[PDB]
């Protein structure tokens, strides 16, 4: 509540950290599929927070920067990605992929693709292979962790070992 109150007193990597958290707030809070960064940017209580003077000592560019750092911590996160789509600027949240689960937990379900001799389920490596090459060549392994993460609370599959998983 504090910082919140007054973010003028924090440092930009401090401020950026905070703007990061109540952007995640905002997406979660609307369920929020896909956005341009700019419309968190039209958000008047995340702009206000942003728009601290450490961010101006041109101005479209200081307040594109914050927006971009405190969006990058979101996606280091896995929170939220990216398709190779051209558009620097769109960013889909994880959470609400629900196409993404679905395959996720379908290679799951199929062991992988691998052979019935060998082990029912996978390692989390091999799942991460597997969504490579069947839905999305750049999928990192904190948005697959999150996936997991869901796909383990909704008990659509369990950890049998440490990474490793197996449906339910």
């Amino acid at each position: 509540a504090e910082a919140l109150s007054n973010p003028g007193a924090l440092d930009l990597p401090s401020l950026t950290s905070l703007l990061s958290e109540k952007a995640k707030e905002f997406l979660m809070e609307n369920r929020v599929q896909s956005f341009y960064q700019q419309e968190l940017e039209m958000v008047e209580s995340l702009l206000s927070l942003a728009n601290q003077p450490v961010i101006h000592s041109t101005t479209s560019k200081a307040i594109h920067s914050i927006f971009k750092n405190a969006i990058q911590l979101l996606q280091e996160k896995g929170l939220v990605f990216q398709k190779d789509d051209g558009f620097d600027n769109l960013y889909y949240v994880t959470r609400e992929d629900k196409d993404l689960h679905r395959k996720i937990h379908r290679i799951i379900q199929q062991d992988c693709q691998k052979p019935n001799h060998m082990e029912k389920g996978c390692h989390f490596l091999h799942i991460l292979a597997c969504a490579r090459l069947s839905i999305r060549p750049g999928l990192s392994e904190a948005v697959l962790q999150q996936v997991l993460e869901l796909l383990e609370d909704q008990s659509d599959i369990v950890s049998t070992m440490e990474h490793y998983y197996t449906a339910f």
